């Protein structure tokens, strides 16, 4: 609910693409498989492919594509314009996949669906089995982030892990934040 | 719900018929028959027929197809305008069916219809009833999509099978858009 | 409720008879008689004579019948441009009883009233009670329709025979929308 | 609340007096007084007198009444355009009525509060007393409309009557409909 | 919840005294004290003296009430005039007290309140206390028209003699309504 | 809740202390102390002192009532317009008050905590403790306008008692009213 | 929900900082320590520091305390506007402060926090308790304000001294309000 | 609640980076991670980072960055122009880390979060295991600011040390913003 807010607020405040990125995130249905092995490439793809996608979308519905490829292939064009136009292009097309990547980040779903089967959670795992194959734990740990699935509470506390691994992933996407800013930053003051 | 929230986005965002075919997606009562024999037949007709008859609508609602129909059956008309008006009609036609299946693929529904009855899901099969003649799973299976139906859950555990399914159906979607994306983009960079 | 919502859709999109008739059917009170007398009666009827009544109504408020009706009744009029005119008015007036029939069967609730007492539903029966005189199986068949009347759960599964008689009805009313756009494009790319 | 839902469909869709009669209905506290003597002329009296008084409203809301009855009270008027104006006054007063006796009768209260008492109410009355007399038949169908009132379950099942009625109700509506329209188109095409 | 509904249709739709009425009663506590000595007192002030305060309120805020009272007290004042603007006074502060007491009827609150305790409700009183001292009967029949203080239902059903009170008042307010539309009429017939 | 729905219908429909005062009244959080000596001190202070502070709050916004003390203080003011201005700004004043008392003792609150301890409830007081102290009584008799305090249903009906004490508050109201109205009907009639 | 409520009635209605003070008590989350040594030290925290800010705020959003500084700095200034200059930003800046202290008073949740350990509630507790050490109520009666905390119903009604003590704050409220309003008048009367 | 109350209240009352802070944490998912090791630092980090991210993008949007390092790379620029417009920049940036820093310190969860495994909370531990092992204390102490984890009632009464250290932290942000008031009266005041 807190995206859907945050949507809206948005919408209301209101280069296009960051609200459309951002919706298309609020609204789609993420569902983990809850399988030990297509966890992780889900969890990954989600991560990683829309951004990809988000990328080829903001060149394709630039405007002046069309002569950029009609000088890059002549021989001698009717060119120094055209580095910059190029540069331009990928810097308005590079925002949507930032924050796709930092909005998915900051809710850990991706993060918790990728590494929860292999990640180490020995501080959540009961006393009583703590002594037990890690083939068998890998099923459990792959289930947690279903909540209607999970039918284990006796072996790990779903939520003692689900918040770790949202911490963890909060922290990631804070760092990513924090890089990209800094890189802006020395763009916008160098070039 | 998140069907008709990206529907109010769009309507607040805001060629047009884009928005005509994921507000009918939104509004449209699918119902699974849940029977063996009628189950594939109704989600792949669910996915091929109405972008097929948004494409001939796209056709209708063109305001000049008939200049092109009074060319093409003269003889010498009062023509190289005319190919490139036929694809400039096609091209603005073609909007509507692709927004069709990339909505009903990314909401796994028409897939996980057609493709219960006869997929391989083995890992969800109890383990008691693991020995039986898949003429007997072929029902079971088949009532998967139906939530008021399903009364089997000894047998199969239900949402196990559908967060699998969808699953598929999502990546099936992203594949769609990416190969579609690419293809637009090819033919924004050539013609 | 999801015809309630396209209704709200399309005054949010928003020749205006179409609008009319789907307000009408979105808010009239459709109750089946559950009666295998007046079953098959009340469900055609529903079907049939509403559209029957949008024509006429069409027709009525046409502000130049008087025209029409003062030519054709003249020996010599003060003609061609009559038979265009006609011709212009029926097609305008023919909109709002297609936009009903396909809304009505889209939601098949005419169709499960009409053709449930007869119709041959012998893999929803249940197995004890298959073999038993059909005239008692037409007064059960005919309460189907009815979720306050049907209190026979033992003999058949009422939501099983419902999905099965509304998957007909949705597949009888997407084929009358293709026929009736193939009709309308040969009409306007001959006429 | 489906009168209130086309209440509020015909306002934003929005001579005005329909939808005075419309919204008076749908906030007209219909109360039967469920007694085997007062039903009949309750039932009747809100079909009757209410269109009755639309009329002499709309003749009384008219601008030009007194212009009307100062010619029809001199000798010689300083006539013609006399009864054309009085028949222009009383067919746009003749809307409200129609209107109002066409919602009554969709919405089946009135029919079902007047008709209930001496309907034949044969195939609804339980098979253990089916022979008493028609006196004690009175006043348990008399209390049929009243949700609160009638705890005789054993002997009528009251939603099947209900059904009944309301759709006998609905058929004289639709007939009514059509006779109007029927009526209105002769009177355009004649006047 | 009907009040309110018509009142907001009325906002919604829209000399402006009516409206006002209407809101003031559809926003009063009305608190019958069911008590066999104030129940006749209320009900009849609630029905009496809102519409005379109304009539009052009407005159006072006429803007030239101050001529009519100057050219009154004159003995040769600077005359026909004046009786034509009284007259047009008059008939514009009596619109308001016509539909309080309108809209009191038709909501059969105050009738309900002020005949309870001496109406004639012997088809309602059970047949074991069908012999016992009216005395008794006064208390209980007083208590009718409050919900949660009407713990008696062992002798009197209480929604049975609301009914059949309420559709009393419903009479009595279409009757008044008949005949104030008739006297409008004449009124603006003859004058 | 109905007046909170009155202020609304007010503010919709539009000096303004009128409004001013309605509002601080339905959102000023009433509480009886319930005690049986600071009950009627607590009532009659919520009665009298607010619209005193209005008088005064509604003289201080008067933009002239600098010249006002001017004109006074000095011995030969550079005179009748003086008792004019003075008179048509205390009528200002004047309204905000009479509006407060008009609001709340329509609401009979005030009137019942001030009034409960001390009024004569013998109809109420049960049969079984009809000889006890009136000492005794004070305290639960001062306990009526609090629901979660009142526990003492075996020796009075509250709902019984509100309903007189609220009635006579209601009268008193609608005298207050009445008594107003004919004094500004003078005034208005005479200066 | 009264609180919020008149802040949406003011927002409607509608120098500007009132709004702001009133907004940010609505949204400000009140929580009393609950404990016999911080209770009075945060109730009157919370009545004194934040109008102290709230002047210091409105001193800075002043746009000419600038060249107050700037003639109150040198020896000669390029002075008598001064004194009025500084004397009409602090009348302005006065209100907030005002109308914080008056909002905290009516609500009475600072005076309950701060004054309920050390009160004399002797009417309250409990008859059998009635004779235990003052260091054990001290804990007891510093717990009222707490909902959630006070578990010590068999010693003192809460809801009974909560009234008490509320009640006493809004009567301080009605006296700072009208001293308030005095000292208003008699300096817009005076100056 | 209450921030997003206040999100509204000041987007209605609507330099704009300050509501963008609000709306980002009134939108941000705070998780403590419930653990004696992580919860300080996850604390001091949503208290720390999110401020300095804010004074880099504060600093990044201003449109006369490239200038002033244009001006500051150069040995002569074509300059005391350059510390002011910088000292403008870093005033106008250290906005939104303020607001940042006050909302999350009234709001105590960052505090409740980071100080509760360490502080002394020896008036809330119960009187039974009042002599146990801090080490064993600081696992239950961590889990405090968690609701669906804490499951220790027995030892500690969460909510008695929520509302303390929230009445702490709201102390703190009272204290911060007053000498962040003096400190801006101050600078406007000389500067
Ligand atoms: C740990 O397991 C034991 C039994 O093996 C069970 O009683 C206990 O509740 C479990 N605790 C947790 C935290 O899983
Ligand atoms: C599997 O079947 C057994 C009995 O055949 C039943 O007790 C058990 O609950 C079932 N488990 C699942 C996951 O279906
Ligand atoms: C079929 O009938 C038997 C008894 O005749 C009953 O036990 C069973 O539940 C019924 N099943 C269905 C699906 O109607
Ligand atoms: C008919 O009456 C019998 C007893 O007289 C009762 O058991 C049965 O439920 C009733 N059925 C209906 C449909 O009223
Ligand atoms: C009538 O009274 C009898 C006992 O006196 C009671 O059993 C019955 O329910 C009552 N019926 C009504 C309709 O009050
Ligand atoms: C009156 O008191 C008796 C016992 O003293 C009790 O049983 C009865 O319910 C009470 N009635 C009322 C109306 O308080
Ligand atoms: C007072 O205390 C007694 C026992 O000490 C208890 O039974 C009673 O309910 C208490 N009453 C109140 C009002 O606290
Ligand atoms: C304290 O512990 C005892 C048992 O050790 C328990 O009965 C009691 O409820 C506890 N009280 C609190 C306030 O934790």
């Amino acid at each position: 609910r807190i995206m859907v807010q945050f949507l809206q607020a948005n919408q209301e405040s209101f280069g296009i693409m960051a609200l459309a990125s951002a919706q298309m995130y609020s609204s789609f249905e993420f569902t983990c498989p809850c399988l030990p092995d297509y966890n992780y490439a889900y969890g990954i793809g989600i991560l990683i492919v829309p951004p990809i996608w988000f990328f080829l979308l903001g060149y394709v519905m630039n405007n002046n594509i069309s002569v950029l490829t009609e000088e890059w292939k002549r021989p001698v064009g009717k060119p120094a314009v055209l580095r910059y136009m190029f540069s331009s292009m990928t810097q308005r097309a590079l925002i949507a996949p930032a924050v796709w990547i930092a909005v998915t980040l900051m809710d850990g779903k991706s993060f918790l669906c990728a590494f929860s089967p292999t990640a180490d959670l020995s501080e959540f795992v009961n006393e009583s089995y703590q002594s037990l194959s890690q083939k068998e734990l890998l099923k459990i740990q792959a289930k947690i982030p279903c909540k209607d699935i999970f039918e284990e509470h006796e072996i790990i506390s779903r939520e003692a892990a689900t918040r770790y691994i949202r911490c963890l992933s909060q922290a990631c996407g804070w760092t990513f934040l924090m890089v990209i800013t800094l890189v802006a930053f020395l763009v916008r003051a160098i070039r």
